[PDB]
RNA sequence: GAUUAUCGGAAGCAGUGCCUUCCAUAAUC
């Protein structure tokens, strides 16, 4: 079967069915120390070692990753599922039917045809009830295809997790689980030990038809973590410590990879969040290997046990479960970047400026030192013997002594940073601590709490803290007249405290001339306390209603303490409610698609009309037409764009044709699901640059004619004439985001080569994909170089027995002959040229 | 003008949110 077949075994001899590949037994000299997400790479390449999509000097080279990382080398990596977000899944899903269509037109068994892995559509009006209605005949058409519909109370990310496996027991295996994604968020699961990342429509697509994701063997650099943190420390500042640094130490398109005793002190949530925010320092993907704490928190979810401990025993079985307090289990990083966890130093933002940044322990000093200097952002011309004012004044029928630097408000509101929850939690812990401790915020100070919408909500309701919080009147959702006249005939300088990185020029009172910004805890901290000129170290937060004192330390909750009240109560809870929402959900057969042709999103694609199942041997584009002769860096939203059409559009005008307003009109990506208006939307992006006509124009000139118009149209009337067609391009051709169409468009039109100076990786791929052939001038020539004119006839002499990267002849009309790099890489690539699609070739592959 | 939108683009980081600002593109009023 599989060259490694030597290598599977039985998890449990009893059920020798289900089996799993001992990596142990590969290698352990090299294996041992690898990094776990080389290891998980690995494993799914061994597992998946056909000696065609996936060959042994792969599996070699991923092995020998300590070497191979070095020398900038392309492996395969072969995840275990896939992620759709909303209807990026449409042209998929539309494809596949397609697919078995002409299975079926073949004679075969079309409920042959299916996504080689699971496949998850996820979604977060009535414009698109169509494309739901047919997402949803995926989801029952199609073998591991599930859907996970809108209305679903459950949050996105929250919804991952719920998808998440970690490992998958099936096809009588166990592996770990691995994913990619068209999907924002996705990067965070790998804070749960299951590996993966974003991708376009078209990688997911191969994924899907079991292409396996060609990329650079990844450099790994370890994150040691170690040292307890100091009390007042957050996740919030963890994370953001840890980030910067990352951002610092450049791991821009290498693996991050967690280790060290201090990993265990990281929640899910914090490992989830870290590993999310990895695309702002670049890293490809930042690792948080299975372990305990994953484990229990997988129990948490309320999974089941037997098929936790399941995952436990496959991953130590196979050798992916970590013992971060055990160095030597300890990879070998390619580099390592350490922290000590008392480092981390809470910090505050004022009194002026959210960039003037102070230590907690340095406020009473720092805001007399700006009572002592003069106007300005750390400063506010106290003169110095008025440094010890104090205006009493009455709230209620009550007095209090309002003094310098006193608080007047304090709002804690949501941090963007989605380590929010937590921190929140804290708070609100804190508060409750108080309450026991029998503190209180005086009356008059104007508190106010607004969490925001999402995930806090659970950690909120779920540790029953609401009552603690708004007990010292932090409830949930203009300050006293006493303190307004207090604060300006005492001539006292106020105290807004706040919690919350959003907009904070904009909430600044009149009346409060220091602002200070710090953590949700210590704000409440500070409010209670009454007045941040106060060293909490030396004195009290207050004088219980019955004597005794209390300190901030006294009452301030501990991460340890956060976490476990997490784990007992939010987790559950919330995840309770993620079940009872998908199950009351769902309640909201034909294996083969029935297409309206009165759908203006939905059409079956042209592709393979008169597919034969005998092979198309390499097929000489003869005396072929330059369709465009564009520049440097023609992007894919160029080739493919997106956006609303224009009315001056092919594509309005097949719109206009069935009676429809430029108001009913969409973008050209809710339209993904439509050959026709992609077919025509090809190349119809207002700011490209055709050389044929020296501007930026959506048009092209029809050579037989010399008529210049819109570029569909002209390879329309070109494609009736029957003009094989063929691209001039320069330099990074096809770069940008991704574009769905990007290949099938000019596929469509009638493109049967592009020729560049140089591709994009991923562009290329997709063409050889869709069949089109990718050409490449020699190291040192281009358009202009050979003196190319595009206004001659094009033949391409291709080989029988063509063979990788090889070097074949254009010659012209004009007899002018010279050679080019024909872009196909592998053996793959050739057989999906030579079955002319990787549908084409998964078709006849399936029809057998 | 406002508003809304995009398989749009660029930038920004109290600090990465599918946030904000700007640009393009369109539709609604």
């Amino acid at each position: 079967s599989n060259p490694f077949a030597y290598l599977a075994e039985p998890l449990d001899p009893a059920q020798p069915g289900k089996k799993f590949f001992n990596l142990n037994k590969l290698d352990y000299s090299r294996y041992g120390r690898l990094p776990f997400s080389i290891r998980v790479l690995l494993e799914a390449a061994v597992r998946n070692c056909d000696k065609f999509l996936v060959k042994k000097e792969d599996i070699e080279n991923i092995l020998n990753w300590n070497v191979t990382q070095h020398m900038n080398i392309e492996v395969p990596f072969k995840p275990a599922r896939v992620i759709l977000q909303d209807f990026t899944g449409v042209p998929s899903v539309v494809d596949f039917a397609a697919m078995r269509d002409a299975v079926k037109k073949l004679g075969g068994d079309p409920e042959k045809i299916n996504p080689i892995c699971p496949v998850d559509l996820v979604i977060d009006f009535e414009r698109n009830r169509e494309r739901f209605e047919f997402l949803k005949w995926g989801s029952k058409a199609f073998r591991n295809m599930r859907i996970i519909p809108p209305g679903s109370g459950i949050i996105h990310q929250v919804n991952l997790e719920y998808l998440a496996r970690v490992v998958f027991d099936q096809d009588g295996y166990y592996y770990p689980d691995s994913l990619v994604g068209t999907d924002s968020h996705t990067t965070m699961i790998d804070g749960l030990g299951v590996l993966g990342w974003g991708v376009g429509g078209i990688e997911a697509e191969a994924v899907m038809l079991g292409q396996p994701i060609s990329m650079v063997l990844p450099q790994v650099i370890g994150y040691r973590l170690m040292g307890k943190p100091h009390p007042l420390v957050t996740s919030t500042d963890i994370v953001l410590t840890i980030t910067k640094h990352l951002r610092q130490v450049g791991v821009v398109g290498k693996f991050v990879e967690f280790f060290g005793p201090g990993v265990a002190q990281l929640s899910i949530a914090d490992r989830a969040t870290i590993a999310n925010m990895c695309p702002e320092y670049g890293a490809t993907a930042t690792f948080f290997p299975v372990d305990e704490v994953s484990i229990k928190y997988l129990v948490q979810t309320g999974r089941d046990e037997s098929k936790v401990k399941q995952i436990r025993k496959y991953l130590q079985a196979v050798g992916m479960f970590r013992d971060y307090s055990d160095p030597s289990q300890d990879p070998d990083f390619t580099q390592v970047v350490e922290l000590d966890l008392k480092t981390v130093v809470p910090c505050c933002s004022g009194p002026k400026r959210p960039q003037d940044k102070v230590a907690v322990s340095d406020m009473k000093k720092d805001f007399e030192s700006c009572l002592g200097a003069k106007q300005g952002f750390k400063g506010f011309q106290v003169a110095p013997d008025h440094h010890n004012d104090h205006k009493t004044f009455i709230y209620n029928d009550s007095e209090f002594t309002l003094s310098h630097g006193s608080v007047v408000i304090a709002a804690i509101t949501s941090s963007t940073n989605t380590s929010n929850p937590s921190v929140m939690l804290g708070a609100g812990l804190l508060a409750k601590k108080a309450v026991d401790a029998g503190l209180n915020v005086k009356p008059y100070v104007k508190t106010s709490l607004s969490p925001g919408s999402g995930v806090v909500t659970y950690y909120l309701r779920e540790s029953g803290v609401m009552p603690y919080l708004s007990q010292l009147g932090f409830d949930v959702v203009p300050l006293p007249e006493p303190v307004v006249e207090a604060i300006t005939q005492g001539d006292l300088v106020a105290v807004g405290v706040l919690s919350g990185n959003r907009n904070f020029e904009g909430r600044v009172h009149p009346n409060t001339r220091a602002n200070y910004l710090a953590s949700p805890p210590l704000v409440i901290a500070y409010a209670i306390a009454g007045t941040i000129r106060i060293d909490f170290e030396k004195e009290p937060l207050g004088t219980n209603a019955k004597g005794q004192q209390v300190f901030l330390r006294d009452i301030w909750p501990t991460r340890e303490e956060i976490q476990a009240v997490e784990r007992q109560y939010v987790i559950p809870g919330m995840f309770t409610e993620v079940y009872q929402k998908i199950e009351t959900v769902n309640a909201s057969s034909d294996k083969l698609y029935l297409w309206n042709p009165k759908s203006t999103y939905i059409k079956s694609p042209p592709f393979f009309e008169n597919l034969t199942l005998d092979l198309q041997p390499p097929k000489s584009i003869v005396d072929a037409y330059v369709l465009l002769n564009l520049g440097d860096s023609v992007t894919t939203d160029h080739i493919s764009p997106a956006g609303n059409i224009a009315r001056n559009s092919p594509a309005a005008r097949y719109l206009t044709n069935r009676g429809l307003t430029p108001r009913e009109f969409n973008s050209y990506g809710s339209r993904r699901g439509n050959d026709a208006i992609m077919a025509r939307g090809t190349f119809a992006n207002i700011r490209l640059l055709n050389r044929f006509l020296n501007k930026q124009a959506p048009q092209t000139i029809h050579l037989p004619s010399g008529e210049t118009l819109d570029v569909f149209d002209a390879a329309e009337r070109y494609q009736q004439e029957g003009h094989p067609l063929i691209v001039l391009a320069g330099k990074e051709y096809g770069s940008g985001s991704s574009r769905d169409w990007a290949a099938k468009g000019p596929f469509l039109l009638g493109i049967k080569a592009v020729l560049a100076e140089s591709y994009e990786r991923i562009h290329r791929s997709n063409l050889v994909g869709m069949g089109v052939i990718p050409l490449e001038y020699l190291p040192g020539e281009n358009a202009d170089s050979l003196g190319l004119t595009g206004r001659e006839r094009y033949t391409i002499i291709i080989p029988e027995n063509l063979t990788p990267r090889m070097h074949v002849q254009v010659k012209l009309d004009t007899g002018k002959t010279f050679q080019a790099v024909i872009r196909f890489d592998t053996d793959v690539e050739l057989t999906y040229f030579h079955n002319g699609g990787i549908l084409n070739y998964m078709i006849r592959k399936m029809a057998k």
